[PDB]
C-alpha cells in the first residue's frame, strides 16, 4: 500500500494501517455491533483475530505491539532479564531514555555534567546493551521519555508498551499506549504474544470549550476526584464530544497521562485536526496524510457502547488543585485556602515546581511565562522558590529562543535539566529539616507520602503550570488568581490577567543538540561488562521451580493497613542507584507500609526473637532460617508506578504469596511474572479474621485452575482452624509461570532444554 515509516530513525519500519483494517474487519464480522476507538486499535492488533474470544473484563487478549520504550531506571532490570533469555536481537523497534537519574541541585548544565560523571557505570551498561541487542538510545539530557515519544514515536493507531506507568501520555496522538513491567517488555522484545485482559471502556463526553484560567489539567483533576484512584481499574478511558476540538494536542496528552492516577489500562482521543497540526510541525506530515486516508478506523464507530459514560462541560469548569497525599482529593483553587486552614495543612508555599511528563510542553511553558511577565511589569518576583523543568531538548532550545526561559528566570526561577528530577525525588532539597511540615505545590501527577524529598510531612498539591506560577508569586494557598489582588512595587493594587499563549511555536521547533544514538546494525560485537564486585549492577540467578507441594505454615511478614502504593513497597529517590542490583535494592522492601499492629512504618515483630525491627532485615532473617512468608494487604494494593522491583524484591527475600482485598493491575501482573501468588479474598471481610500471629496454609495448588478458588487454612495460635476461599485471575499460560518459578524460567524451558 504506501511505505510511510514509523519514525525519522527507523526509515525501513512501516506503518501497517492495512493490517489494522484487515483485522478490525475480521473482528466486526464476528461481533456485529459498533466498536469503540480503543476496541478498534486493540482488536486491530490481535495475534489471532479469527479465533480470539473477546469478552470485555473477562478474556485475555494475545496482542502484537508495534514498539517497546524504556527509561534508564527500569531499563536496567529489563535488560538484565533480556540477557538471561540468551536471545541475540530485539524483535520490534525498542528505545532507552535516560531521564530518571539526573539529580537536581545546581540547575541545568551543571546538574547534567555531575550526573554524567556519577552515573557513568549505568549509562555505559545501557549504551552497550543498546548497541548489542539493537535498541536505540537517547542520552542524558535528551528529555523525559513521554515528551520524546510524543515528539518522535507516537502516531494514530499505534499500540506501544513502555516500562513506566505514565506511557498513556501517547493517547494525546491517538495510539493505545500502555504501561507494563520489565518482564512483559522482554516477552515482546523476544517476539512472543503479549497478553492483556480485555478492557471495559468508560466514555467521557466533553462539551463546551475551556476559557481563561481553566486548562487541560483541570479536566483530569476533576475526572480523578469524580472516579477516584480505583475507579478506572480494568478500563480504557475514551474521550469524545464537541469539546475535544477545543483542546491542544499536548493538552490531550496531559489528560491521557494522569488517567494513570485512576488505575486505567490507558486513555485515548480520536484523530482530529489538532493532532494533524502537531504531526506536521514535528516533521511527520506524511503520517498525518496517511492517517487522513485511514481516518475511519482512527475514530469510534457511530453509536458504540461505553460501559460507563461521564459528561463534563468545559465552559463551566473552574481551576482545580488536588491532594495533600492522594491525587483524587480534588478542591477548587478558589476554596483550597479555606479547607487547608480548616484541615491544618500549612498555608505558606515553600517551593513551586512546574514540569514532569504531565506538564512540561511548549504551551505549558508559555502559559506560565505569561503570568510571570505580568508580575515583572509591576516589579514583583516569586515569593516562593520556583523551579522549571523542560520536557525535552527541543522544548528547552525553543522556549529559550522564543524568550520564555528568560521571563521565568527574571521572576526568580531555576531552570533544571530535561529530566524527571524532583518528581521521582531526585532533588537535593535543603530548605526544610526532615519531619518539618511544609507545603510544596507542583504541576506533577502523584503526591504520595515522601515521594519528592523523602520527607513524610511535605504536603504536596498537584495543579496546572499557570496556577503554580501565580501561587509562587503570591507565596500562599490563600490566593485565588481569578479574584485577588497583588500589590506592585509602585503602591498600586493589580489583578492577574488569565494567561494566553501559542500551542506550538510559530516558527519551527529548534531541535537543540544531538542526543540520539542509533544501534550499529552492523558491529554489535560488544561485550557487556558487569563488574562482579559492583554495587549498582549484578547479574541474575533464576528462581526456584515449584516443588509440587502446597504452602503450609506460612508466616505473615506484615499485614498492611490502608494505602500501599509501589512507592510504599519499593521507594524511589536515593534507592534509584540500585535499580540494577536486586540484593542491594531489596533493602527498601515495604519500609513505607503501615503495620496494623502498631500503626508504624518499618517496625514489625520478628516471630522468633520477639523483638520489633525493620521489614527488610526481618524477611532476610526469615529467609536465612527457612521461614516462607506472606503479605496481607488492603484495597488497591500496588497502586502507582509500574516498577517490577516491587515484585522482584519479595521473591528475592523469601516471600511466597500476597493476599489483598483488591490489586492494581500492573502490580498483579508483575507478581505473577516473578513466580508469586497474588490472591484476593472471596469475601473482603475475611481480612478481619487474620491476625499477624497466625499461620496460613494455601491448599489445592496441585490442581490449580482458572476460575477454581484455592482454600486457606488460617491456623490460630490456640489450635482453632478456619478455612476461607481465595480467588485468583490466572489463566493456564500464567499457571505455567508459577509452576516454573517465573515467566523467564518458562521461556527458557521452551528453548528445547
Ligand atoms: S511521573 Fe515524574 S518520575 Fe514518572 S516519568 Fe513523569 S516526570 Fe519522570
Amino acid at each position: 500500500r504506501a511505505k510511510v515509516a514509523m519514525s525519522h530513525f527507523e526509515p525501513h519500519e512501516y506503518i501497517r494501517y492495512d493490517l489494522l483494517e484487515k483485522n478490525i474487519d475480521i473482528v466486526r464480522k464476528r461481533l456485529n455491533r459498533p466498536l469503540t476507538l480503543s476496541e478498534k486499535i486493540v482488536y486491530g492488533h490481535l495475534d489471532d483475530p479469527a479465533n480470539q474470544e473477546i469478552e470485555r473484563g473477562k478474556t485475555y487478549l494475545r496482542l502484537r505491539p508495534d514498539r517497546v520504550a524504556m527509561q534508564d531506571a527500569t531499563a536496567q532490570m529489563a535488560m538484565l532479564q533480556f540477557i538471561s533469555s540468551g536471545l541475540p536481537k530485539v524483535a520490534v523497534p525498542s528505545t532507552i531514555h535516560c531521564d530518571h537519574l539526573i539529580e537536581a541541585q545546581l540547575g541545568g548544565e551543571k546538574d547534567l555534567r555531575r550526573a554524567k560523571d556519577i552515573n557513568q557505570e549505568v549509562y555505559n551498561f545501557l549504551a552497550t546493551a543498546g548497541a548489542k541487542y539493537g535498541v536505540g538510545f537517547w542520552r542524558p539530557g535528551s528529555g523525559i521519555i513521554h515528551q520524546i515519544i510524543l515528539e518522535n514515536y507516537a502516531y494514530p493507531g499505534v499500540l506501544l508498551i513502555g516500562t513506566d506507568s505514565h506511557t498513556p501520555n501517547g493517547g494525546g496522538l491517538g495510539g493505545i499506549c500502555i504501561g507494563v513491567g520489565g518482564a512483559d517488555a522482554v516477552d515482546v522484545m523476544a517476539g512472543i504474544p503479549w497478553e492483556l485482559k480485555c478492557p471495559k471502556v468508560i466514555g467521557v463526553k466533553l462539551t463546551g470549550s475551556l476559557s481563561g484560567w481553566t486548562s487541560p489539567k483541570d479536566v483530569i483533576l476533576k475526572v480523578a476526584g469524580i472516579l477516584t484512584v480505583k475507579g478506572g481499574t480494568g478500563a480504557i478511558v475514551e474521550y469524545h464530544g464537541p469539546g475535544v476540538d477545543s483542546i491542544s494536542c499536548t493538552g490531550m496528552a496531559t489528560i491521557c497521562n494522569m488517567g494513570a492516577e485512576i488505575g486505567a489500562t490507558t486513555s485515548v482521543f480520536p484523530y482530529n485536526h489538532r493532532m494533524k497540526k502537531y504531526l506536521s510541525k514535528t516533521g511527520r506530515a506524511d503520517i498525518a496524510n496517511l492517517a487522513d486516508e485511514f481516518k475511519d478506523h482512527l475514530v469510534p464507530d457511530p453509536g458504540c457502547h461505553y460501559d460507563q459514560v461521564i459528561e463534563i462541560n468545559l465552559s463551566e469548569l473552574k481551576p482545580h488543585i488536588n491532594g495533600p497525599f492522594t491525587p483524587d482529593l480534588a478542591h477548587p483553587v478558589a476554596e483550597v485556602g479555606s479547607v487547608a486552614e480548616k484541615e491544618g495543612w500549612p498555608l505558606d508555599i515553600r517551593v513551586g515546581l512546574i514540569g514532569s511528563c504531565t506538564n512540561s510542553s511548549y504551551e505549558d511553558m508559555g502559559r506560565s511565562a505569561a503570568v510571570a511577565k505580568q508580575a515583572l511589569a509591576h516589579g514583583l518576583k516569586c515569593k516562593s522558590q520556583f523551579t522549571i523543568t523542560p520536557g525535552s531538548e527541543q522544548i528547552r532550545a525553543t522556549i529559550e529562543r522564543d524568550g520564555y526561559a528568560q521571563v521565568l528566570r527574571d521572576v526568580g526561577g531555576i531552570v533544571l535539566a530535561n529530566a524527571c528530577g524532583p518528581c521521582i525525588g531526585q532533588w537535593d532539597r535543603k530548605d526544610i529539616k526532615k519531619g518539618e511540615k511544609n507545603t510544596i505545590v507542583t504541576s506533577y501527577n502523584r503526591n504520595f507520602t515522601g515521594r519528592n524529598d523523602a520527607n513524610p510531612e511535605t504536603h504536596a498539591f498537584v495543579t496546572s503550570p499557570e496556577i503554580v506560577t501565580a501561587l509562587a508569586i503570591a507565596g500562599t494557598l490563600k490566593f485565588n488568581p481569578e479574584t485577588d489582588f497583588l500589590t506592585g512595587k509602585d503602591g498600586k493594587k493589580f489583578k492577574l490577567e488569565a494567561p494566553d499563549a501559542d500551542e506550538l511555536p510559530r516558527a519551527e521547533f529548534d531541535p537543540g543538540q544531538d542526543t540520539y544514538q542509533h544501534p550499529p546494525k552492523d558491529s554489535s560485537g560488544q561485550r557487556v561488562d558487569v563488574s562482579p564486585t559492583s554495587q549498582r549492577l549484578q547479574l541474575l540467578e533464576p528462581f526456584d521451580k515449584w516443588d509440587g507441594k502446597d504452602l503450609e505454615d506460612l508466616q505473615i511478614l506484615i499485614k498492611v493497613k490502608g494505602k500501599c502504593t509501589t512507592d510504599h513497597i519499593s521507594a524511589a529517590g536515593p534507592w534509584l542507584k540500585f535499580r540494577g542490583h536486586l540484593d542491594n535494592i531489596s533493602n527498601n522492601l515495604l519500609i513505607g507500609a503501615i503495620n496494623i499492629e502498631n500503626r508504624k512504618a518499618n517496625s514489625v515483630r520478628n516471630a522468633v526473637t520477639q523483638e520489633f525491627g525493620p521489614v527488610p532485615d526481618t524477611a532476610r532473617y526469615y529467609k536465612q532460617h527457612g521461614i516462607r512468608w506472606v503479605v496481607i494487604g488492603d484495597e488497591n494494593y500496588g497502586e502507582g508506578a509500574s516498577r517490577e522491583h516491587s515484585a522482584l524484591e519479595p521473591r528475592h527475600l523469601g516471600g511466597r504469596a500476597i493476599i489483598t482485598k483488591s490489586f492494581a493491575r500492573i502490580h498483579e501482573t508483575n507478581l505473577k511474572k516473578q513466580g508469586l501468588l497474588p490472591l484476593t479474598f472471596a469475601d473482603p471481610a475475611d481480612y478481619n479474621k487474620i491476625h499477624p500471629v497466625d499461620k496460613l496454609t494455601i491448599q489445592g495448588l496441585k490442581d490449580f485452575a482458572p476460575g477454581k478458588p484455592l482454600k486457606c487454612i488460617i491456623k490460630h495460635p490456640n489450635g482453632t482452624q478456619e478455612t476461607i476461599l481465595l480467588n485468583h485471575t490466572f489463566n493456564e499460560t500464567q499457571i505455567e509461570w508459577f509452576r516454573a518459578g517465573s515467566a523467564l524460567n518458562r521461556m527458557k524451558e521452551l528453548q528445547q532444554k
